[PDB]
Parts: structure tokens; sequence; C-alpha cells
């Protein structure tokens, strides 16, 4: 079997997908995890990026239309982004960067490098992304250039696919919209240079593309005794702590519930005492939790947890006072 | 005007909605903010709900065809809830709980009143919420009970609008699908009880009326010198902080930008150094900013800054170094 298959069976049986396609238990945090990090970084880290939400009763078109106000309550000036998760039924983390035509191809430029770096910084092996420029007989009439961030999926045939666009449209879009509407949307300058329409710049990353490349990155086969594993940025996982009491014994589990009620206050925590510790340890490593946090009855007099490590599995045993901290520092976010 | 026509006017001019309707810059905050909540307080927070997201081609149907799914890789049993953010084109935070028949009633008191005291809890007016009941002429075909949450929205007529309705929809659900699908979806217990199919208590939330209701509950006008102020719950302020230099002057730029640029890595931050310090202030207030910090010549010396509260307006200079952890702990989330 392919690696996209045995990605898929996985994530069938952990409920990160259900076959229908719909998304399970650990898809759904998966999801709103990639989106998080878009947005943070995207919107609410860039000063010049605001956001905006469109209704699309039957995308990017919604944006257009409101650049105008975007302009007024807003109060920016170009160069400035207008960014949206439209409903293209598939979700769309898509941005619209208006700014000055002499500028447009730098820009784009940058567009092309920072969206990539987003990816690399969130784990993904730069070597499975790639650059694809569209030809002159793939740019759309409206697109002067046009650039697809590509992943190596692991397809039959052709092993790549289209992960994200970055499209340089040109003043199609606002031009067409202020001839349509009977409004300008011309940002023509007053200050050291000339009368424009604004230029778009466009990236668009569909989720669920965005999804299945992390998904697919994360996936890895260690060893002898084999190990599963999904090797997740911490911002991504779906599951950021296990509390695993060493035992169903009565004692440890008041206790460790307690922390696992202290820890489910910021994070994602799942407890389980089902059966052996290893066993656990191998079901929270293979929809890649990043640490693990072990109770058992030395912690009753010691009040001392086991903190795990996802890849290394090395163990850190640390109080159980310090634990929400020592776990923050390294789960970021 | 009516406090809805005033309320109206101040976010489209501020930018949370924009006539079409569709969220602006605030808006998206605003939004996204009251689902993050509703999520943590449901799902995160519960360990005995958890999450799944269905495509809607064309909402609660999706969840209880894949009732069996998650019972298997979530390793769930009653009473345990699934959660879902269904697109009803109108988002709509819902949720069914699968109960014993036999408890059905006391979790439906339940949910009625956890749900009441999570809105509650994030800054709404009890006394403009109260509980509205179907009678059976009301009750679906289905529904044996059925309760709406109301809010005192300020129409004419009856002032008061549903905002979530929580209902007892018995076995019909499971049942349905079932005898339709040929999957039997029957939790016969084999411990201290009979044979039955899972009851289902549904809390449902249209995303539009709760944001409605806490942007109306948050609007306040206090004194002489009247001031216009959305009062929200830190958690849901699209804005949570803003820096706000002194002046212009090329000396506070610098510092204040970094200790902006230091914030924005975890909050939503807005920096304007435009005209007369009290405009902004008034400006933050009007969106329910809950804290700005002033940056002025002082601090190039004394290395502090000023921090503004935004209900009681007191003001506390504390150094530049703490700033974040002053921040957190009083934004919270
Ligand atoms: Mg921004
Ligand atoms: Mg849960």
């Amino acid at each position: 079997a392919s690696i996209i298959d045995t990605v898929a069976n996985l994530a069938k049986r952990r409920g990160f997908v259900y076959q229908s396609w719909d998304y399970g238990p650990l898809g759904v945090e998966l999801k709103e995890n990639i989106k998080r990090q878009w947005w943070k970084s995207m919107v609410t880290a860039r000063e010049d990026v605001v956001g905006i939400d469109t209704s699309i009763i039957l995308t990017a078109q919604g944006i257009f239309t409101n650049f105008a106000n975007v302009v007024t309550t807003a109060r920016k000036k170009p160069p400035f982004g207008i960014a949206q998760t439209g409903k293209s039924e598939f979700e769309q983390m898509e941005m619209e960067f208006f700014v000055e035509p002499s500028t447009a191809k730098e820009w784009h430029q940058y567009w092309i490098d920072t969206r990539l770096q987003w990816y690399v910084d969130l784990g993904i092996d730069r070597d499975n992304l790639r650059l694809y420029e569209h030809p002159p007989e793939k740019l759309s009439h409206y697109a002067e250039r046009t650039v697809d961030i590509e992943y190596k999926y692991g397809f039959a045939g052709d092993p790549w696919g289209e992960l994200e666009g970055i499209a340089n449209r040109t003043d199609f879009d606002l031009s067409t919209h202020s001839k349509h509407s009977g409004v300008d949307l011309s940002y023509y300058d007053q200050a050291t240079d000339t009368r424009y329409v604004p230029y778009v710049i466009e990236p668009a990353a569909g989720l669920t593309r965005s999804l299945m490349a992390f998904l697919i990155d994360a996936y890895s086969e260690d060893e002898v005794d084999k190990r599963t594993v999904l090797r997740f940025d911490p911002r991504l996982a779906p599951v950021k702590v296990a509390v695993l009491p060493l035992s169903r014994h009565a004692d440890l589990s008041p206790k460790a519930r307690d922390l696992a009620a202290e820890l489910r206050q910021h994070w994602n925590v799942e407890f389980d005492d089902a059966g052996a510790i290893g066993r656990r340890y191998r079901r929270q490593d293979e929809v890649g939790t990043p640490y693990c946090v072990t109770v058992d009855f030395d912690s009753l007099e010691d009040n001392a947890v086991t903190v795990r490590e996802r890849d290394s599995m090395a163990q850190e045993r640390i109080s159980i006072d310090q634990v929400t901290d020592y776990l923050a520092v390294r789960l970021k976010g």
C-alpha cells in the first residue's frame, strides 16, 4: 500500500476522518488548529492585514465588494491585506493584498516566500514542498503571474498536488467591481506617485489540502519494535496532553483526574486508564500527542508526575505543581 | 431610535458588520471568540463531549449518522455528547447528548441550566435572559419537551427572541437512522438496566443570535460627558489591547511598536497614534477594548507604561517588562 493509503487507514481508524468524507473528533481539532495558525500568522500578527467574513448564499468577490468599507472603518491604506475563510463545499483560507501596482511584483515574491515558510515553520519538510509557476497557457485572463505551492502527496503518476496558489491578479478585480457597481474603488495617489487602482496579490490555500499535507508529512515509522507516530507540530496536534495514570487503582484516579481537569482549562486533554501503559503510549504516539503525563503511586507521596516526550520518548519526572507551565512553554500557542 | 438601531448604527460604523449583512474586521473577531468559548466550555472542557464536522452539500443528521463511528474511535459510552458547528447559510453551534432514557429528563434540565449559565458567565445580564417552554402545540412530533432560552433584544411588539433551543428529541433520531440505514445504533444495556436506544438532548444556539445578544447586552452609555462603551467580557472583545503612544514623536513610536509586536504574538492588538489620546481612548471604549497601554516620554527613562482599564478608566503605571503577564492574568483565555 502507498503512503497515502496507510495514512488514510490510520485517519479512519483513529477518527481523523469518517467514510461518508467527514472529520471525526481528531480531524476537527487538527483543522481548527490549522485555521488558527493561519489566522494568527496572517491577520492578528500583521498590522497591515485585517479579517472579514462574507456570506456565500447559493467567494473572494465578497472581499472586493467590501474593500471600500474596510478602508473606512479599519482605516487602512495600501499596502494592506484583507483575509477571509471562504466556503469555496470546501473551506479555503484566502487573502487579498492590495498594493500600489509599482510594487506589485516585489510584494508577489514576498507572499510566495512568506507563505512557503509558514508551512515549513509548522513542521513540513521543505523537500516535500515546491513552487510551480503557471505558464501563459495556464495564466488566467486576469492573472499576470500565478505560482502554486505544491506538496508531494504521493499520488499515482504525478505525486505532487496543489496546496496553495499565489496569484497576481493585477487591477482586474477592483476595476471590474467599480465598473459594475458604479463606485470608485481607486486609491489615486496624491503623495510622491500617480493615480492607480490597487493591484491584488491573492494567496489562497485549500484547508482540506493543508490538513492532508500536514497529516501525510507528520507520518513516521521508527524502530526491532516499530512505532507509528505522527510528528505534528505542537500547535497542530489534536491532543496536546495525555493524563495516563499507571493503573486503575482508586488512589491514582482521583488525583490524575484533578490534574486532567487543570490541564483541560487550557488545552485539549485525553484521559486514559485502559490497560497497560505502553499500549496507551503507542495510542498517543499514533495521533501525535506531544506529551504524556503519567501518575503513579510514587506521586501520592513524592507529588510528582512523569512527562514523556513523543518523538524522543525521553521521560522527565517533575513536580505536579509546575506541570502546566512546563507544558505551556513546550506547547506554544 | 431604539437600542437595536443604536447598536446597529455603531456596528456598521466601526466595522462589526457591513451592509450587504457581512461581518467586518471586528465582527469576525467577536464571532470567532464566541465560537471558541462555546467549543472550549462544551467540547475541550468536558471529557464526555467530543467534536465532529460534517459536510452539508446542498445538519444535526450528520451527527446521528456518525454516532456509531464516534462510539468506536472516541471510545465513548452514554451519557456522552457530540458537538458540531453546523452551517444551518447561518452557522449554528449544536450538540447532541446521548443518554439512557431513564435519565433523559434530569440531563435535560442540566443542559437547560448549564447553557444558561454559560451566557451569564460571559457577561450577559441574567435579567435579559429567560426560559420559554414550548407547549404541546409547539412541541415537534419528535420532541417530548422543548425549552428555548430567549434574550431581550428589544424588538417591536414582543421584545424577546430565541437565542438557543434545548430539546428532548427522545429516541426518534437514532431509531429513524437505524431503520433507514439498516444499522443497529442501540446501546442495549448489559449492566444494571435494560435495552434502549439512546435518548438525545439537543442544545442548538444560532451563532448570529448569540453575537447579536452579546453586542446588544454589552452596550452602555455612562457619564456631564457621555461615553459610549461596549462592556464585553475580555474573552469576547474583538481587540484585547490598544498600544497608544502619547504622540507621533519619533521617540515613542519605535518602542511602542516593539511592545505592540510583543503583544501581537498572543492577542489581537490595535496600534493608533492618530490625534489626541482622549479621542483614542473613546475609540477603544466604543468597541470594548478591555485595556489601553500608553507609552509616553517618561517611559523612555522610567521604562514603564500606563495601563488604562476600560470600564473604570483607572490607570496604573507598570513596568514594560511585565505588561504581557499583567495583561494575561486579566484577559483570561
Ligand atoms: Mg491584523
Ligand atoms: Mg471533550
